[PDB]
């Protein structure tokens, strides 16, 4: 009801782009409340259109779906506006996507934050699968900095929003994130909270290798193939086996031999009280995690919802 | 708590925008740039008007410590300073401004239970500082911001007396003397000043003169959106004894009470249309903009 608010073209304003993807394309916007003399920045998301004749009372049902979740590390849908387009409005996250940020830092990132970016990510789709969602669009280009202690899934619900042509399956680089997708997926568009699990291994192997490509060179249409032969992505040079173990237990053909969100989260948890033990990076004692002054005035600015503590090192 | 004052340095923030003066300095929008990042992250910069020497400072850096340890949704918290030679204070920016300029540019725009929910937030902010047995000394609609249309925080607390005739109690122009209950007249005073929508109080009275005018009884009038049992109210926070005045404890659950039947409370021009937001707007503006925990606000029956 309440959870998700109905905007109107005169309320707001794309402002300028930042960034384009196979969901559509990201502004920061400005609201404009109702007889105020404010404006608040947001974030705006025009979709692309969905490959089925969707009627506006099921895309404000899903919509309402993706305003209901309520958890420190998923992120909530907050506007819709129904027009020529469908536009998603929800809080701008100024430091933008993990998958561009590790990226960035990749010089200046040690095993505390990555470690601890992958509790969180846990946590969220542990939420989302005690909801009974699937995301099935997970890697880390749809993880969001809202601070760098603090990361938060994106874009869930959005494939199954807007579907995708066969097309696009049988192709390269496009509207399915085949290189993400558990074969059970690729091979029979199945996908349960345990081919979740699966992209979760894939995101993991993107923070630890700072933003690679999965799978670069093999083209889409042949990962099919390669997954059913045995091969997955390699072992990233910062990881210890004990971290390489549980990404390969993520991309077991057997779905239900997969890790489960919940136990995902206990032992990324216990490997980020020691994360010297379990991530190998160079100058590693020269990156920590933010002070308690730092952490507090970063919370009080920006970052003042309910979350819980980041998992330091005894 | 030493580690809820970040000691900023010049290099990490930069003034923008000048919101407004004030007694006490000068207040810019500003932007935050963290090391090593690269986003710009908005800030309220007050900057003091005296320059002052490393002695000073120190008086004024422990100062900050307990300006710094202020938790409640309804008093901001300092949040950083800045020892330059003209020291900086950094808070949150409240995008919707201070209070008083607020009723003045909405003036016959504002529905009853905005003016009395104000006045219960603004109740339970004093109320909060009385119970760490802090003194505000400077409560005045300048001194309370707007972060949400419907969440207002007491500002400026701590630094009256680290470094307004008007607003003061009688005995506190006398004999400057400053109590809960001195801080309960200036609350009186404020919901005045919400009342007739940002109104100078005592105007065309010379600020010397204030002292003999009290003495003889006169008391600001009554507003004329305010029925009596609100004048009643404001009249017993400017009584002369101090402590048969209101306590901000018995203030909250008066206005509270009149928060559920705003419309035989305030009498108001066109009211049957500016009731608070939904909780579909209201939903918005939290997730949005204002995260922080705080308690519902006082709806009608
Ligand atoms: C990883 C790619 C990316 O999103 N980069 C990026 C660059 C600059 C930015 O501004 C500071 C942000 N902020 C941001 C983005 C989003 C968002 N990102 C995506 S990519 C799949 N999709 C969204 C989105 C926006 C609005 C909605 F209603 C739903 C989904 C969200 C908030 N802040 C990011
Ligand atoms: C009535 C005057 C006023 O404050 N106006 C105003 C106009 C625009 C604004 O943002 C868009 C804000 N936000 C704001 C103001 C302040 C602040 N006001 C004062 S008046 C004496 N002092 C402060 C302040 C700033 C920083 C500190 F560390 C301490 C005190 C604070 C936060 N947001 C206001
Ligand atoms: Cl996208
Ligand atoms: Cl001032």
């Amino acid at each position: 009801q309440a959870l998700l608010r109905i905007l109107k073209e005169t309320e707001f304003k794309k402002i300028k782009v930042l960034g384009s993807g196979a969901f559509g394309t990201v502004y920061k916007g400005l609201w404009i409340p109702e007889g105020e003399k404010v404006k608040i920045p947001v974030a705006i998301k025009e979709l692309r259109e969905a490959t089925s004749p969707k009627a506006n009372k099921e895309i404000l049902d899903e919509a309402y779906v993706m305003a209901s979740v309520d958890n420190p590390h998923v992120c909530r849908l907050l506007g819709i506006c129904l027009t020529s387009t469908v536009q998603l409005i929800m809080q701008l996250m100024p430091f933008g996507c993990l998958l561009d940020y590790v990226r960035e830092h990749k010089d200046n990132i040690g095993s505390q934050y990555l470690l601890n970016w992958c509790v969180q990510i846990a946590k969220g789709m542990n939420y989302l699968e005690d909801r009974r969602l699937v995301h099935r669009d997970l890697a880390a280009r749809n993880v969001l900095v809202k601070t760098p202690q603090h990361v938060k899934i994106t874009d869930f619900g959005l494939a199954k929003l807007l579907g995708a042509e066969e097309k696009e399956y049988h192709a390269e680089g496009g509207k399915v994130p085949i290189k993400w997708m558990a074969l059970e997926s690729i091979l029979h568009r199945i996908y349960t909270h345990q081919s979740d699990v699966w992209s979760y291994g894939v995101t993991v192997w993107e923070l630890m290798t700072f933003g690679s490509k999965p799978y670069d060179g093999i083209p889409a249409s042949e990962i099919s193939s390669i997954l059913e032969k045995g091969e997955r992505l390699p072992q990233p040079p910062i990881c210890t086996i004990d971290v390489y173990m549980i990404m390969r237990k993520c991309w077991m053909i057997d779905a239900d031999s997969r890790p489960k969100f919940r136990e995902l989260i206990i032992e990324f948890s216990k490997m980020a009280r020691d994360p010297q033990r379990y991530l190998v990076i160079q100058g590693d004692e020269r990156m920590h995690l933010p002070s308690p002054t730092d952490s507090n005035f970063y919370r009080a600015l920006m970052d003042e919802e309910d979350m819980d503590d980041v998992v330091d090192a005894d």
